[PDB]
């Protein structure tokens, strides 16, 4: 009963704003995606897209435009936002331009803040697009603190955690798989191959973890560094014992066929892939930087440890894969915390209060 | 046994190019895709994607740049492009950046020709990128007519249709979703909403077609007209009979529980919609433009018509929608004409003998 | 005694923009120009830059955000703004920014009400925009009334017709300069070579007008249209006549050596190049299109004429030409007229009036 | 005698392919730019602009076409080009558009090899480029070096340096200027405010050079790093004693008015506005990065140092400041070496055999 407007990009914001947009929708609610891009068929999910046509071409204020036109004409309710910039200030536009007669509801994530927010040419945008939503939540303390901390916002932010749907992650087994892909322990790491992914480090730690334990490495994603760790991978004689997946969408069968997962990188603020792979028995061993601890608990549902430091994953890992005893528990303790904590019914109800409240 | 890259935009050309790599994948064939964007999971299926980073960020280029890159480090065999521009004219520096140790395939298709070609800031470039690619087709004769005319390439164009997976466009009927969207005769149409397409001929038929026949008229797709079509269904009394569903992906289930597709737009070179449609057994009504007349053969598997008609398809539709003799027929018709001359395994073979016999 | 800030694109709207700035530099405000581009040296004309760093570069809300901060960075009083997208919206989310302490001034000109205002993806940003500026004016009556019937808003707008810099057009003659350019009755028409200068009927007019008077056409200016009109003056055996002299910047030289000037668009709010032009003593045959009209007085300053009526206008130039009382009469009148409405220190005085007046 | 093409940005490439232009025409030479944007009236220089209209504006591609469009429809002898991407791979393709009828002439300069080449994902396009161009030139030896470190491409580079138009600046003193900007020793200090450039040395070196000696800080220019230069100023007490200029364009006056130029950046391969001020007969204090030694010869024309030396720079400054022997000698000195080796007249012939050579 409640007629919802969600915008998004179809990186990490794009998957839970359309999942959420998806689960909502079952739940009888009428979605309208207010989007230029491309997110079964629900009768009642409508999909708007915003088309542009001078220096740049307007997509910002076209897009304010449509959510705009959007709004009024299909009488939303709630108009819910991903990822700071833009979004949070079209929506104010928008408002602005249909009289204030709609509730704004803007979502954070991690480089609107993180490193946007850094630039000083859009900090006090995105502190006044924050200020004027109605209601804004981050997806990990960690985000509300470096929020308040660069941006300063005189705005009280909520914390609702991403989630995942079960109903695509399960424990299910690709023994059959392995077989195409031509392997026998099996280490995989999903990103976009970025400076901040450190996947060197990644390597690194596989090179060290391969002497003792033999196992392969799932490099998924492509990005910039690809050829940098195309590189490490060659001149580290491990060349045969990697395969760059290049980027792959329906990760979910390879995590499926998993053992470990690594997350090294510089910063974080959740970040699914942890989710997805908790979610599918798969234990995880991730740096510890803000917001990956509030889904790793150590020595529980995984391991968390210093950037850069190689050689301590790999002895944390080599440890983890022989002991078949911790590895079978951590796996199940690590998919259980998931359905406790980051239940994807659990914070799709949170967003629904948070929406009926805002009324 | 066959290393192909394609490059397309995941409109018309990346449904294509998108399928035509899924199938020859399952062929065996190891598929890279070179483009920036998003088109189960298949091993033998990889994506690369173009990372950018001055005036105009240098897509073109490091689009150019990543073809070429992927080439020759997973020492590709052809690489086959899908729209002319830009596409067509990177390849060629790929080519020319690894020694020309490849060969290119172009397939053109509606606008690049029918639309850019007309642009003199551009023709020369698309003639050029046309007759430097190695084997050159086209979705239609009318294209290649098209072609012949306004770019004027010393080149040879072949013809290879589009085609569709029949693994998704089938004759089911969506009975249980009809009373979901709320009606009992069913009119479909889908476009991008542009002038072109004259959306507003569709709506003028309607309104004529439904003072004889009960029928609602399902409005998929979104776009710039939209407007000034909502406007016209509006002062034309027939509001609660139009049913815009804005634009939607899956549209298989919409054209199954649907009787009739029209289709008058001022041009177009093919295009699938009709062939979805009829594929689910639909009969079309579509105007008499170069490359309809290709597809639908007049009163054998659907009827055809002059650009502005709006009383004469009205006429055709009324007709053909109560004769219920005629309406199993031609559905039927349509169909099979369609399974046997764009079947999707009959064209995917075409291309792949192209390939084999550029080499 | 006013510190003000001026946006603009360094097309007609910058000349005036820019020129406004520097005039009001000269009567002492402070002037604080805010673009990214490149618009002697005054002590009171400050120039600020856009610098930006996602899908599209945020270019607008890059803007919105540098106009905020010089806003309250230098106390500024009024925000003077040029065209209307994005320029409108932009200043008022920089005011909305710095809490309303400051005064939006918006100056409306050719296209981005006849063009953009037209597309109903930016109407009611237009609108909006229009609406929320403090003080909003246009460049000529027929401009207020194409707002007022496209967009539609709820706003008062002011008339203040362009100026120029007499101290750049005189009447000077460049007698030495025919010779370097190796002529001798001379016709100069400046324009963007688009559709809408409708540059072929300059042409057709021309290649009458020469059959009864020896004289040769200036084409100054670029665009599109280049080759067709190339083209046209080719089969048209006047190839030899024409210089072409592609885009120009200080064609103010050129206006001098001229005789008869050439516009005759289908549309056109109003535009300078025939104050330029009538500035140099040069008399003007421009079609009677919407805001010529209000600066061309037939018979008095010029003459007017239907569009495509490229015989009319053959006929009324050949019959001028000859004459050469009216023509030297006509040149008078004409750089009268301009020096008594389009004073520029007369203009410059009426937005000066109009800051004053919003405080 | 010779047609040439010039293409650039009208930063530092633009000033000096313009510059070239300008010269080359007064030589008798037709010049045609291509270039999209805006670079007297010479009748021996044409413009012809990119007019742009799909993903992202192909206005590489268009770009190139425009260059094979002018270049053989006006016979044009030579093609040449300034900043290596994408201006250098846009001509090769003109080029071979039009049957290789043209030679290409391309010159390096600054972040084009610097930061562009750094990137992988257009390092073989760089090269590819260089090597494709009939001859390249860079503006400095330390160029030429990092370029084959970097990019290693298998081709020659001559090093031709950058000029100035000395009929733009000469020794002129702006003593009445000095009054309109409010006083009295003059440090002037001119870039974009970005990292690189290290302007919190200027300001530092400033904060004790000021203590010592009474002196203004002229802060030409505007960038990112601004806020943080301002917030410097601030807390340094300072503040009343710089004067942020913003940027400026016509900076001849400003140099001409002024005593000491400081230049402490991170890098750099040459850059003008030393010659600009040493060509007024201001001494400039440089770090000793790669590039700025080819210009300052320590002691006789100027002084170097290592980068962050903010106390060593204040130091040469202040003793500089007050023997008033060596600051006239020091300032004739260098405005001496400038027309030594880089006489504008000198360089543009060096360019002018290159092309001749190059046939």
């Amino acid at each position: 009963k409640l007629k919802i407007g969600i915008t998004c990009y179809p990186g990490g914001s794009g998957v839970v704003g359309t999942e959420l947009g998806k689960q909502l929708a079952e739940r009888g609610h009428e979605i309208h995606f207010i989007t230029s891009g491309l997110p079964k068929v629900y009768p009642n999910i409508y999909f708007h897209e915003v088309t542009v046509n001078f220096q740049y071409p307007p997509y910002d204020l076209a897009l304010a435009s449509k959510m705009a036109e959007v709004a009024q004409r299909e009488n939303l309710d709630i108009l819910h936002v991903h990822y700071a910039i833009p979004h949070a200030i079209c929506a104010y536009l928008a408002k602005q331009m249909i009289g204030e007669r709609i509730k704004i509801v803007t979502t954070l994530h991690g480089t609107d803040i993180t490193v946007l927010g850094s630039d000083p040419s859009l900090n006090n945008l995105i502190r006044f697009g924050i200020e004027q939503s109605d209601v804004v939540t981050a997806v990990s303390h960690s985000l509300i603190n470096e929020t308040h901390e660069l941006v300063k916002p005189n705005k009280d932010i909520q914390t609702v955690y991403n989630f995942i749907d079960e109903r695509v992650y399960f424990k299910r087994d690709m023994t059959q798989l392995k077989k195409e892909y031509g392997i026998s322990k099996i280490l995989i790491h999903i990103s976009n191959f970025r400076k901040v992914k450190r996947v060197q480090d990644v390597v690194q730690a596989f090179a060290k973890i391969v002497t003792e334990v033999d196992a392969k490495l799932l490099l998924v994603g492509d990005g910039p560094e690809f050829c940098t760790i195309l590189q490490l991978v060659k001149n580290l004689h491990i060349e045969d014992r990697v395969l760059f997946l290049g980027k792959q969408d329906n990760v979910a069968e390879l995590l499926a066929m998993s053992d470990l997962m690594l997350l090294l990188s510089e910063k974080e603020s959740f970040g699914l892939v942890l989710l997805e792979a908790m979610a599918c028995g798969v234990p995880c061993i991730g740096t510890r930087v803000g917001g990956i601890p509030e889904v790793i608990q150590h020595g529980d549902t995984g391991y968390l440890c210093e950037v850069g430091d190689t050689t301590g994953v790999a002895d944390q890992a080599i440890q983890l894969l022989k002991d078949e005893e911790l590895h079978r528990n951590m796996g199940e303790r690590a998919r259980e915390s998931v359905y406790e904590q980051f239940r994807s019914e659990k914070i799709v109800s949170q967003y629904e209060t948070i929406y009926y409240d805002v009324l």
